[PDB]
């Protein structure tokens, strides 16, 4: 299977003015390539997909693709949604944009069975000829892609070649890879990066490598080449801000730090989502001292 | 306030070669009518809400509206979303469309913090002068709009009235009407209906009642009454049609049970959701040969 | 032989307004003189049954003489009246709780209570072998107690709907699991069984749909209110039984602020109703933000002297 | 700090007509010795502590004590007890009968705060002068020591070394030794000792290893060495067996499965736990049949 492993960033969606901040958006991106990072993940949770619209979903997919021309570094392009319809129709534009490979999340709301998870993501696979990535964050979506359901899509579609697991369950990860280990595991988990990459997890799709993308790139770098010990110096290290940046939802607390940060102009959010608390803004604040942010 | 309470139905959506059979959603609300149901609700959760496109959403109110005129039953249109502009957008159109009310679920995927919530149907309620009834399914949006700011929401804007509850959360029920007792609480879980107006709430917006309108009808108008023998009576005869239409994700056990009665034409489903199982579509046909079931 | 229709047969039962009563020590034993005094202060503000040494009576940390004990004190106190012993008896152990049923009905307690073996997670064929050895160990009734969130294990509906269709004197359960649902599935599939509330703030729907009493935390506090909840609900007086309720529900959610009978004892010493606020290890004090939550709470509440 | 860690067996209590099985227990703790196997732990949660009476308990310290004079291999006595003054009394048992160190459950049932649980802990590690390790297993006890509060064990009494995590949580693995790298973290459950091992758990206390002790010794020594492929190896082979000695209660599985191998004579429980179901039986011989089971 061809595939998108590695050290990748979901990105965060600057706003100016109620409207995708574009130049932001272009030189978050050309951070992320300086730092390490192996792809990019336009318009995935992290970057408010939900209350985008499709104008501005392909708007940043294609800054994502335009940027990374040249440089070693794919564009894995969130292309999910609730309906399957919809998802095939962002899968098409996402290759059609030039996306190295798309993202899809579980549909969320709607709690399809597993037998209609397959059908979905079968539909999906068989509308392009690029690598798909599945994404499981049940918290958020209220359904879970079985492990049984993962591997037959793995086993029966040319094009879905692992998937991103944000559920809290290391059970889970060894049942997936002792089970098919030829397929990628990706972590959307950023506490938990070396212990899924040090079970054969091949990358990681980061919140934290928005802010401190040389440490989450030497991270999953140092696990790959299979120096364990520093993958968990750096794991170890990062676990504060880790946890900090989902004191409230994602991405409110990582916009948050950017903005603290100096890396976007504005905090401004897609409603429902809104600034955090006075408290949680303080408490980011503070452990962001702890570490050392790169600039542009 | 003004309020719509009383028996409601979340209608189904039938499908005829993919698309909604207009013929058969008129008929389907002509038959609820006829049923002693005070409220229909075109297009939530049970009506597919998250598969339908913006114009087919539009035609199902539309539908809905124009087959309640004349009657004494009241159109109580879904138009949440993740994404607070389209949740104005589609209460606006279902204001200047004739809609009674509207049904507004949290946010599914993004989870917004409660600040973000009270912004969010903030924005609803002022965009429209009918009333906003709040809705909360945290096993399918991934949050949970807090007692708290359900209150706040009841006691700072005028035209929101309640909550349809569907939670599992009966001490949650109490919290609210014990310290709020002007809110209508509204059931959204058909098996504990009856607890649900015993404790004061005011009606349900039901699932079963699809199948099964004039017993929902009774249950709930007896409830109303203080007739809670009578009321119990119907909730315990239903619990074993109510917990079985939930053997798979509503509406998959509802939409299969209205083709065995010959109330729809196809066991047509929009992708990803699917047909059930065959066990499961024989286990649906035998509970409901426990039940009467009204015809056209 | 055994069989499976028991369902209409007599059940002696237990049902009504009932107290999980506290357990004061004094110097870190059973001030045995508290304990009488406040069993006689629930049966004179209309309580129909006390239960001495549940988990609110701290029964995991006394000995099996203090358990003994405790049992006997609450018999004799209750004798001459119409109040009800329903004794703690449950284990993890099979054969301890069969011990104990048998000392509870040898010393004169009206029935006990029985809470699904902790940490030891039995699957349902378990229970129901638990319970059957627990049963046909004594002739006084029994009734069942799920609290899935401090045992680790649920007695299912089905489970509980065999118990009660093939012995004798299992007539119900307590239930303390946050679940209107499964009261709902109890009741509607066997209708004949008691189904009492394990749970305050939700006493009133519990009643409501035919739960026919209470296993209160609160009347350790308030047992005149939690009383005439109980008796109005009975007599399907349900505006006032419901009154009750809410009024109830902000000192009934206090009383959890931290595990129970942290907040009870608490708030019993608060009021003067035990002389020193004690607890048997790993049980101790609340915070000092909570110490103070619980004041406040109770301000609201005319809570009844000796 | 003095310590006890490596490949260590929760060890099954073989009854025959009731009563504890002494010279079926030798023997099966000889078995554990000559299979790699670095310490046994008497009377935990797979050694039906809660079923036995005191006087078996210390009988089966005593067994466990003698079995390993002049070897290696070192006894970690199950002592915990929901009561303060009963976990005291074991522990001063345990220690003067020349067990090397404690394993003490969590209180269950009775709920402790933190406070409680430290106060508990404390009075525990001051009643003896061997190694106490905490032992966490929510899902049985109904509470959760908190990270903070193990740290602070750990830190404040010279006894305590570590924990044994029973929880489902690498999250909570994480964050353990990113704050205090000098405890030992040992896993409590089977199927995921490889990637507690590899975020620096420093051993194992395992219900497979009675079936398997080799196994488990090997895969615990190879991921000390730092041969986590190899520890890995293991971990993906044992997947299976790992799950299905959990498909009911522990240990009604790997008593099953000691049966079944001919290491007991009778396949007996202590009553409330009992016989699996015949089902769950037949899983059980059929994934053994993958497994090449050590004999005597
Ligand atoms: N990635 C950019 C598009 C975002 C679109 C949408 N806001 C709504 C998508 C929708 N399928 C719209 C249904 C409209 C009829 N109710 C949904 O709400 O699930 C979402 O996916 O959450
Ligand atoms: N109700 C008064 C007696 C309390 C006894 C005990 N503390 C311990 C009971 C025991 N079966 C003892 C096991 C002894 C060997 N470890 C238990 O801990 O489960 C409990 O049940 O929690
Ligand atoms: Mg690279
Ligand atoms: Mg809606
Ligand atoms: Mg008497
Ligand atoms: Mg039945
Ligand atoms: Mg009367
Ligand atoms: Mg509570």
């Amino acid at each position: 299977k061809n595939i998108i492993i590695g050290a990748m960033t979901a990105l965060i969606t600057p706003f100016k003015n109620g409207k995708v901040d574009e130049q932001s958006y272009a030189r978050l991106i050309k951070r992320q390539i300086e730092n390490g990072i192996d792809a990019v993940v336009p318009v995935g949770t992290t970057g408010e997909s939900a209350t985008l619209t499709h104008e501005e979903h392909r708007t940043c997919i294609e800054i994502a693709v335009e940027t990374c021309k040249g440089t070693k570094v794919k564009v894995l392009a969130g292309a999910g949604s609730a309906a399957t319809h919809e998802a095939v129709g962002l899968a098409k534009f996402a290759k059609e944009h030039g996306a190295d490979g798309i993202l899809s999340v579980a549909p969320y709301y709607n709690k399809p069975t597993q037998q209609g998870l397959y059908e979905h993501y079968k539909a999906i696979a068989q509308s392009v000829d690029i690598p798909v990535l599945l994404y499981n964050v049940p918290g958020r979506t209220g359904c879970e892609i079985s492990t049984d359901t993962i591997i037959k899509l793995f086993r029966d579609c040319e094009n879905i070649y692992g998937v991103k697991e944000a559920s809290g369950n290391i059970d889970k990860c060894v049942d997936l890879l002792a089970h098919e280990p030829r397929m990628m595991l990706i972590s959307g988990e950023d506490a938990i990066n070396y212990p899924i990459l040090s079970n054969g997890g091949k990358g990681v799709i980061s919140v934290t490598s928005n802010l401190l993308p040389d440490m989450i790139s030497a991270l999953t770098h140092f696990a790959l080449d299979e120096n364990y010990k520093e993958a968990k110096k750096i794991n170890d290290e990062l676990y504060n801000i880790n946890k900090i940046l989902f004191c409230e939802s994602n991405p409110i607390p990582i916009k948050t730090a950017m903005y603290l940060a100096g890396l976007i102009e504005s905090l401004e959010f897609r409603l429902p989502l809104c600034s955090p608390s006075k408290e949680n803004f303080a408490k980011i604040e503070e452990v962001m001292k702890k570490y050392k942010i790169k600039g542009f």
